[PDB]
């Protein structure tokens, strides 16, 4: 889970961000590194984050929640979900899936000590097209 005291677009980051491609056994490490326990589904957007941060700049579209503060990308981008398929920490498992789609985050205004470039942050991954 998320720790006290980080920020949801701080978070986000650990959990998403993967500008460079990482092999999912890997890259997972750091995602089951809190509960150090293997969660099941992630996926990791091929992008920088000033990237995902200028999607929401588009158009304010339903969530899956219902609220309206979620933003499609403009564009399909390269991204891995990774899934897992066996182990028990700290041998977790994936299976990589690389596929080229394109996203929608949830966005909110920065929140404590966050950056101040930008007026709007993804908060959560809300849905892979
Ligand atoms: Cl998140
Ligand atoms: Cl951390
Ligand atoms: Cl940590
Ligand atoms: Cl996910
Ligand atoms: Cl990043
Ligand atoms: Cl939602
Ligand atoms: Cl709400
Ligand atoms: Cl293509
Ligand atoms: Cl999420
Ligand atoms: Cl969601
Ligand atoms: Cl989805
Ligand atoms: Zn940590
Ligand atoms: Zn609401
Ligand atoms: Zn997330
Ligand atoms: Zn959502």
């Amino acid at each position: 889970m998320k720790p006290k005291g980080m920020t949801s677009s701080q978070w986000f980051k650990i959990q998403h961000m993967q500008p460079s491609p990482q092999a999912c056994n890997s890259a997972m490490k750091n995602i089951n590194k809190h509960t150090k326990r293997c969660k099941d589904l992630n996926t990791f957007l091929h992008e920088p984050f000033s990237s995902v941060a200028a999607t929401c700049q588009t158009p304010k579209i339903a969530c899956k929640n219902g609220d309206k503060n979620c933003h499609q990308s403009h564009g399909a981008v390269s991204l891995t979900m990774c899934k897992l398929t066996s182990g028990k920490h700290p041998n977790c498992r994936y299976k990589e899936k690389r596929q080229n789609k394109s996203y929608v985050v949830a966005c909110k205004p920065p929140q404590k000590k966050d950056s101040q470039q930008f007026h709007l942050v993804p908060v959560h991954l809300d849905r892979v097209l």
